[PDB]
């Protein structure tokens, strides 16, 4: 239908990966009425364009068009998602990802889709290869239904069979699919769209659905503005032009000799635009506008932050308010950490991606206490360094796409702090959890150290003096454990002060030649080995049969007990620790 000023403006798509084989199989025409146009990091489509690409997916002509172009940006990564996720149309509207129907889903994939779905982007995915299907009869450049129809029932089935089992997959992920011409609803069901690169089946059926998906759906980010809509998409070190940035004009004019503001390392960029570059079929522009991609030369765009706003300063504006303006998403970023000074340190590529990392870490519900972004110097190791004191276990790096500098990774190792850096999210959680677990199991193992249960020894017979110390007692109070660590307590009478001997850990306990584990209160008498690493007392020269011997309890391993054990601990086992604690002066 037609309602009062309808029409809108380019809206702008980018593939993600057969995603080259397709862009390409896309970007053919024999035109040269058609028109299609290279820009910087991007590729053009008129409205005349799409029109014959989608003919015959539209032999009536009943589809009604209300944009004037689309806008495919072509990078090898994640760059349409610099920016902040509320400003995302800006660099993108729809999404797509590739899927070889022959050999099913796959790990890049799926992390690209699960990255899709955090940023809340729309996307479709492209079921590429069906030409490879057993029996396939190719129309080239036909409508994906059209030549479906032309197929042979056992090729439909192979195709039926092969799309329920990629269904499987999206749904072993916790992602629901449907065949775009039979989603009922876009909002929970990802659609999948039939494709050959090869034959360009498919593709008008898929031009057809962006087009519409952007018009019926995201008709209110698309509607003609007064304001300038300018994204940095890239930083790029060209040769002449030293470092330019390459720049997604959604909306607007830009002209050469703008003042213009953004988004830097070290604080607002205050410059003039020199020259307004696009590919050569480099050629300069005195202006340019919506829908561009533009490259950009001017001075001082060394440490320039890709996903930065392009704010243009008119001579009735103040300068120094627009670079607040441009500065507010990094600063918005800076001030997500938490109040408490415990948490990991993160560092990221791009504005986008260092709000990723933050939205996926607080959905993990792991503290962040230092965030950055750009490469790492040793002073953002350092105020990782508080962490260890503050918090040890947190005291790590998550790098995502960043380069490290040698001497921060120098002082890192030094002092024991973990840079982790990956090119994906998911690859740092891996990297922590395993941090995390390692660290765990140190802990585990020295509270079972310190896991002591209290007994009282009454000695009646010394076998081995030491080396190991080998004695027979009596376990009088309490129940005596492997691993327990004994000591004697003997008092000077002159100083009044108490001396403490330990002499080691239980590591064998028998009677009568019969090995045990555990001997408790009132049972018969016992021969326990008590041996350790360091030198240890001889029974004749600095003990007697006469000195009593104690499990040696620690307020470090009376807290343990309550810990862990308290389930397992006696009532009696308590009184005997706080006869204890008087016994060896704990508090």
């Amino acid at each position: 239908s037609h309602m009062n000023k309808d029409n809108l403006r380019s809206p702008i798509c980018c593939i993600l990966g057969g995603k080259t084989k397709l862009l390409d199989k896309i970007r053919q025409t024999n035109v040269q009425a058609g028109g299609i146009t290279q820009q910087i990091g991007a590729t053009y489509f008129p409205v005349e364009a799409i029109k014959q690409k989608t003919a015959v997916v539209n032999k009536d002509g009943k589809f009604e068009f209300k944009v004037p172009g689309l806008l495919i940006i072509d990078t090898p990564g994640h760059e349409s998602f610099s920016n902040l996720r509320s400003r995302g149309s800006s660099l993108c509207n729809i999404a797509i990802l590739v899927v070889d129907i022959m050999h099913g889903l796959e790990p890049q994939t799926i992390e690209s889709l699960r990255l899709l779905r955090e940023r809340k982007t729309p996307f479709v995915v492209a079921l590429n290869k069906i030409d490879r299907l057993y029996g396939w009869k190719k129309i080239e450049n036909n409508g994906f239904r059209e030549s479906f129809a032309l197929q042979n029932k056992a090729v439909q089935n192979e195709f039926r069979n092969r799309l329920d089992q990629v269904k499987l997959q999206f749904a072993e992920q916790g992602f629901n699919s449907e065949l775009f011409y039979e989603n009922k609803n876009f909002a929970r069901y990802v659609s999948l769209v039939p494709t050959s690169a090869h034959t360009g089946e498919g593709i008008p059926d898929m031009l057809k659905l962006i087009v519409q998906l952007c018009q019926e759906r995201m008709a209110s980010s698309l509607m003609y503005l007064s304001e300038l809509q300018a994204t940095v998409l890239e930083v790029k070190a060209i040769e002449g032009f030293g470092v330019t940035i390459d720049v997604i004009l959604s909306n607007g004019i830009l002209r050469e000799g703008d003042r213009i503001v953004l988004c830097g390392l070290e604080g607002p960029i205050k410059t003039n635009i020199r020259a307004l570059l696009t590919p050569a079929p480099y050629i300069h522009h005195k202006e340019v506008k919506a829908a561009q991609g533009v490259k950009i030369s001017a001075p001082g765009l060394e440490g320039a932050i890709a996903g930065s706003r392009l704010l243009v300063v008119g001579p009735d504006d103040d300068e120094e308010e627009l670079e607040e303006e441009v500065e507010s998403d990094l600063q918005s970023l800076f001030s997500r950490v938490e109040k408490t000074g415990k948490g990991v340190s993160v560092q990221a590529s791009t504005l986008g991606s260092l709000e990723a990392l933050l939205d996926f870490l607080k959905d993990c519900k792991i503290p962040v206490a230092n965030v950055g972004i750009g490469p790492v110097y040793k002073r953002d190791v350092m105020q990782c360094g508080i962490m260890l004191e503050k918090a040890p276990d947190y005291a790590v790096m998550l790098c995502f796409d960043v380069k490290v500098d040698k001497e921060a990774q120098q002082y890192a190792d030094e002092n024991g702090i973990k840079i982790f850096t990956a090119d994906i999210i998911y690859h740092l959680f891996d990297q922590f959890t395993k941090h995390m677990q390692e660290q765990l199991e140190k802990k585990k193992e020295e509270s079972k150290m310190l896991a002591v249960f209290p007994c009282v020894l009454n000695p009646v017979a010394v076998f081995n003096k030491t080396n190991p110390i080998v004695v027979g007692v009596d376990v009088v109070d309490g129940q005596l454990k492997l691993n327990t660590p004994i000591a004697a307590v003997k008092m000077n009478p002159t100083t009044g002060q108490k001396e403490i001997i330990s002499l080691g850990r239980v590591t064998g306990i028998e009677r009568d030649h019969k090995p045990l584990q555990v001997c408790k209160k009132g049972q018969p008498a016992v021969a326990i080995k008590i041996e350790m690493g360091g030198h240890q007392p001889a029974y004749g020269r600095h003990l007697d049969e006469k000195d009593v011997l104690y499990s040696h309890i620690s307020r470090a391993s009376i807290d343990v007990l309550k810990q862990f054990y308290r389930d397992v601990v006696t009532t009696d086992e308590w009184q005997l620790i706080i006869k204890l604690k008087s016994v060896f002066d704990v508090q």
